């Protein structure tokens, strides 16, 4: 426990908060909230504040509507953008329905319980350091987003050709102010493509600061007549956008994935975990990268994942591991996409790297090749396996793995499946324009 | 024995020919033709017109590009609308190689093919009624199409509400004047589309009818401002167009499908051939719905086949067989779309149909209803299987049949799923307009 | 030499650098950056910060992208446009390998090398004075340039014909604030051309100031 309610009454007093916001997630990953004045702190600090269940993707229905907010005291913030009309603390919360039990349809609860499988496999910490990627578009004059970048620079690319160089400089300010501690910013490889980069932090910690900065960058690129976009690949033939997750086990304090006598240092723990990540790869995508879009990504050529395979220091697999060792041992899972509700894509990468481990599970050979350039027959033969080509495709993977489909536990997964077979239909019934071009005067 | 080179010679001076199409199909089902004065004549009727092979779709390499045309003199047809300003007769060719053998990869030949296999089970003939609907587009003042529907009529609506009534009409009177025995004409019932039907024949000219067909419709209907597609599906939520195959197999001249003391009238020929083509039907699709698009007609609610079925009078099946009986007593496989490439469609189905007659297999169950509105469990049950969903899915069902990869050869359909897989994979990486009204604002 | 590790933590303090730019130049010569908190110096100052090796024109491939940088305390340099909102300082550095090794890619570090045989044969110092002259154009509502120069004067011209006197004024002022000797300033023979001229110094200093000057023009152009 970060925060007391002493602290938290405390907090507001001396820190002038007008108004609170419970927040929450949905099941696709979105930021739903309601804000209350200060004067109803009381109210909701008993856990008393309601909402309608039946109006949040995934939860309840609307004949058992009345669902409750339960504060996490720890996650209390202050939004700097709303000092100056009326100053905003927030507060995430985890879902309970009116019988006092927690909702199993709360993604962030759902975590927890995938967390505490950790730790009885004796391990006390699972870290988390994302790499959310984004897009920045041009508003028109009527607040509404075009296609137009916000520039043409690429990776590293110095101002006149970066022109987000002011709009990360004033994200980086907020997310500072807001506690976050900040590590890097800088333009990306495609045109109008940014990144700012954070310390990682616990699994539950870690997804409540992807949700914040979300929500951050949209807002201050508003701000500056921009409108951010998470979206994976928002134009063909460019890079699109990933959410990497660097993912670590710790044991007494200690990077479990470091051994300083062994081969590449790492650990056979770290092996066995690879060994999982591996194993559940193809199944576990429909989690990972649960839109449309999604898929447009994965594809050989853009520095994103398409072939289930690890090795260190390449940018072509599944799985890099990084250069870094002693505490920043670590394996970077490089398929996941900022679509993806991190709560969600925590729960079924920690269980497929539980599974390595609790069944010593052996780590195959490393490809250490430009994967994407590798011929077919050549793949195969060292069992390269290639990961879904589609949502529908993922989710039929998705659906025939019990530890995955345990990952996320009835409710979320019976909700998820749903909810993107609704989507993937409307998809595939929609007639593009492209098709208009390629048969309209063709046939 | 319709035409010897001596009827061509005296017709061509008689009518006062002046030009001569040599028209021939590539792999796609697009037509396409060279012209030559009528002096060549001569050369023409030699088989010793060239052309490069290289540059047709689906054909042969550049490194061995020489390609030869030889016409069929029964199919000599002269073109009325170009009788003002300098008359032209046509004739359809088969593909030969420079060392004076078939081409093994012309289409048209390949149906002579499988027909050859009908001869050797004992029929006379395979007659195939092709009724292939296309919608009406306004064309803009540059002559390019627009969006803009031609009418807003329906199901045999009459004129103001129907204003295709000019068009059709000259589009009628070409081909009477061409020789077709026009059966019908009228509006059809999605906004802006049209049908003319006309009298089956024999498979081979009912495939250069088809194609014969498609030129007269593109040509008058842009005399009228207007232009016609045979794109399946040209906009979601309305009808698709079909291209109906109706099938009947022959036999000393005599209809081999009827039987009036049976039940339906249906002879035991017709029960077997419908039993070939629900048992191939999955794996044909790829051929007979040979474009992305076909597959969004393929949707259930639309008088378009969603599920491998057969039925009498019904508009919802996969097999319709239609009240008439007699010299009429047909199978309507309503499944193919006016995008087939016609010969390969034919050289399928006719495969298909002569699997069920040759081991003599047994047809299903009719379904005798709607099957758009039956459950996912009732469809079950009965053993209803679902046609491919997208073009991919229908390649990968095509590949593992046999007697279907036979049917087309080994240069056509390696050229087939070589073509075919590109055409997916542009489709599938490309990121289309819905996708960024979804979720670029969503994430 | 010019600063030691201990100068530069305690400059960061007296001028309030809030943020640090690590920067370097690719095969093309166009300069490259990424900017870390202040928080961060200690990580940049042990040759701990990464970067993507296979996203740099010129440099390692995929398979093998991981990269290290190696700021040159010498470089140090405070950005003057940048106060108002956040402080920066930017490092020139060196590109290292992972295992430790320097970047036989690294253009700085190649002429570092050309640089060890002038000393074999004797001399101590190879000295350069560059003379980077420039155009400028026009920009339009979009901020997108136009081929319409910014003035039709010509050499040495005088206000009303010469527009660019602000302009180059402007970056004069950026640059003193940033250390450089600025030497002459004048508008040059072609329409829209402008010549800065600055002292020369030390090969690699020189070409470290050339990589700040085009920056510093850009930006005040803009
Ligand atoms: N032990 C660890 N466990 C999980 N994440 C870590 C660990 N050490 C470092 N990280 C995180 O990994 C992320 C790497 O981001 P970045 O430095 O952008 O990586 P890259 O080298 O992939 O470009 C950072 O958020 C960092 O804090
Ligand atoms: N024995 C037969 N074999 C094949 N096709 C036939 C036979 N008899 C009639 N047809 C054809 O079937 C098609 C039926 O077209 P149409 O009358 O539009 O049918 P529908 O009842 O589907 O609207 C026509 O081309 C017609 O010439
Ligand atoms: N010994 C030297 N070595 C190298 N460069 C020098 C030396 N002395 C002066 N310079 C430089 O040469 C450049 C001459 O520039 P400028 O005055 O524009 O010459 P120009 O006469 O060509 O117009 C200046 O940058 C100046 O500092
Ligand atoms: C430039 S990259 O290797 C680009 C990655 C890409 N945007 C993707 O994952 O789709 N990212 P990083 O170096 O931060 O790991
Ligand atoms: C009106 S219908 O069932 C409409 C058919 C629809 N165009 C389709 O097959 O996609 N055709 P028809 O009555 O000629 O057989
Ligand atoms: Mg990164
Ligand atoms: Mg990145
Ligand atoms: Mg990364
Ligand atoms: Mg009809
Ligand atoms: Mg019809
Ligand atoms: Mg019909
Ligand atoms: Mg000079
Ligand atoms: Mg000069």
């Amino acid at each position: 426990a970060k925060y007391t309610r002493e602290d938290i009454e405390k907090l507001v007093k001396e820190e002038n908060v007008k108004y609170i916001r419970l927040q929450f997630t949905d099941i696709l990953g979105t930021i739903k909230n309601v804000e209350i004045p200060v004067s109803q702190l009381g109210k909701a600090l008993d856990n008393k504040v309601m909402f309608d269940g039946s109006s949040i993707e995934g939860f309840v229905r609307i004949e058992e509507s009345d669902m409750y907010l339960y504060p996490d005291l720890n996650t209390f913030v202050i939004f700097p953008w709303t000092a100056e009309k009326g100053k905003v603390a927030r507060f995430i919360c985890d879902i309970y329905n009116p019988d006092g039990t927690p909702f199993e349809g709360d993604p962030r609860n759902n975590l927890k319980r995938i967390l505490k499988e950790m730790e009885d496999l004796g391990f006390s910490d699972f870290n988390l350091g994302p790499e959310p990627e984004f897009f920045l578009f041009k508003l028109d004059e009527k607040g509404e987003p075009t296609l137009e970048l916000n520039d043409k620079g690429g990776y590293f690319d110095l101002a006149p050709t970066d022109l987000g160089e002011n709009c990360r400089r004033d994200i980086v300010l907020e997310l500072e102010e807001m506690g976050f501690e900040i590590e890097a910013s800088h333009h990306e490889v495609a045109p109008g493509q940014h990144e700012i980069d954070f310390k990682y932090a616990g699994a539950v910690r870690s997804c409540d600061d992807i949700q914040t900065f979300k929500l951050v960058v949209k807002t201050i690129a508003r701000k500056h007549g921009l409108h951010a976009t998470f979206m994976p690949k928002p134009l063909f033939g460019v890079n699109g956008s990933g959410m990497h997750c660097n993912l670590s086990l710790f044991k007494n304090g200690v990077n479990a994935f470091f051994d300083e006598n062994a081969d590449l240092q790492l650990s056979e723990t770290a092996k066995h975990f690879i060994a999982g990540i591996v194993k559940h790869a193809t199944s576990f995508t429909a989690v990972t990268n649960p839109t449309v879009n999604s898929y447009k990504r994965l594809v050989p050529g853009y520095e994103a994942p398409c072939y289930v395979a690890w090795s260190a220091q390449n940018r072509s697999p599944l799985i890099r591991i990084p250069a870094s060792r002693g505490i920043s041992t670590r394996v970077e899972v490089r398929s996941v996409d900022p679509a993806a509700n991190p709560y969600l894509a925590l729960s079924v990468l920690l269980a497929a790297g539980l599974d390595g481990i609790k069944n010593k599970l052996e780590a195959p050979a490393p490809i250490d090749r430009n994967i994407y350039v590798m011929s077919k027959e050549e793949r195969m033969e060292n069992g390269i396996v290639d990961l879904p080509a589609t949502l529908a495709e993922a989710l039929e993977e998705f659906k025939s793995n019990e530890v995955m489909v345990k990952a996320l536990g009835e409710h979320l997964f019976e909700h998820f499946i749903e909810a993107k077979e609704i989507e993937w239909d409307m998809f595939r019934t929609q007639v593009h324009p492209w098709e208009r071009e390629q048969y309209m005067s063709q046939y």
